[PDB]
């Protein structure tokens, strides 16, 4: 790419997924660079210099170098959307899509990693009930979120969805989304897959990983 | 001002809120929710606030939640310089990931360990807990590297969210200042504000003093 935007990433993680579909629907080219996180390449001192947190996503953006996939999403809306729909300037409207991102990062994605890194860092294969009931305390609130709305900031696609989406096809790693339990989740998350650029993007990686993980367990709560 | 904040003061969130409303010098009533009575949970609470939480915001009819949306919202509704929260891009981009850092790593961490206590009276924290919150802390300390704040040279949003959170973590861990000597340095340096000490210390101290009566095993 000439644009000078480099992604540093994997795709079966669902935080760079965010910010690969952020890229798509702005239409900006990029490079991607894959980080080879089961050789410990976000631990070298070169990738640690740029992110003490040594975490997968991080943009370039020609020099500048941030992380998380939340502020990355919303960097790239504020500086090279055409319109703001995806991250409303409106105080009022922003604040709706910034809770959601702030839900997005401390209840969802903390209640999946709280079941994941113990995998990922101690070989952890038995999961105790108290983190399966953490992520359906996490589903139910989503549930009420998404009312009668088809997205999850209202009537139009957000970073919300973006940022939220791709944690929740993560879930089932764990825990099984019930549509007789979760309807409102399970059509969200249907509407989502009805984008083509959304389930190109989402799809394939979050089954290679729900897969994956769903090998691994020994047991699964009570 | 017409603005009302639903909070109350033993919840780090809630503080982080009041602080901001005072360095931008605005006044509102406090309207403080009774958590232990289950105000949160009433049918007129959860229509403004489906999630149920404290701190809410009502900005004049706009109802806002989750301290870090609200602390954003604030800064760039009623602030007559950007320095909390700036403008540029890219300096925005370092204090919205310390905010998402805050929400995602430390709150996550410390509400690990005191959720299971308010909904079911649990009172034996697993060691890995500990160490989760440990690992948060490691992060942080890297994080403040030899710059005073969070985000750099001046105070922003993300150290009036991360301080009051950091400030409950000491309620499961001790926060040893040969492991971490910058983040004692850091919370040291925001209590050398007197704002920040009037608000954030004394509500602090209980929580940590009630969480630390309960444990019948921390860890290993
Ligand atoms: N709040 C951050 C989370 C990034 C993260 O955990 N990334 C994982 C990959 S999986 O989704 C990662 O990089 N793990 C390596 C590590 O933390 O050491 C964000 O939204 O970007
Ligand atoms: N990410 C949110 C966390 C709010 C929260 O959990 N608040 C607690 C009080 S402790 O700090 C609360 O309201 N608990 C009641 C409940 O969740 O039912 C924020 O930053 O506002």
């Amino acid at each position: 790419s000439s644009s000078g935007i480099v992604l540093y990433g994997t795709d079966l993680s669902p935080c760079v997924r965010t910010v690969k579909l952020t890229l798509k629907v702005l239409n900006l080219d990029y490079e991607y660079k894959e980080v080879n996180l089961q050789a410990g390449e976000h631990l070298s001192e070169e990738y640690v210099k740029k992110n003490p947190q040594h975490t997968v996503p991080m943009l370039d953006d020609n020099g500048t170098f941030i992380w998380d996939s939340h502020a990355i999403a919303a960097y790239l809306v504020d500086k090279y959307a055409k319109s703001d729909e995806l991250y409303p300037k409106d105080l009022a409207k922003r604040a709706i899509v910034n809770q959601r991102l702030f839900f997005d990062a401390s209840v969802i994605y903390a209640s999946i990693a709280n079941v994941s890194r113990p995998f990922w860092i101690n070989g952890v294969t038995e999961v105790p009930q108290e983190k399966l009931d953490a992520v359906h305390q996490g589903l139910k609130l989503l549930e009420t979120f998404l009312g009668n709305s088809p997205y999850l900031a209202g009537d139009s696609l957000t970073l919300a969805d973006l940022s939220t989406g791709p944690t929740v096809s993560a879930v089932p790693a764990a825990v099984d989304i019930d549509p007789a339990t979760y309807p409102k989740v399970t059509a969200w998350l249907d509407r989502l897959n009805k984008l083509p650029y959304y389930k190109e993007i989402n799809e394939a990686p979050a089954q290679s990983y729900v897969a994956f993980l769903r090998s691994k367990w020994t047991k699964l709560g009570d």
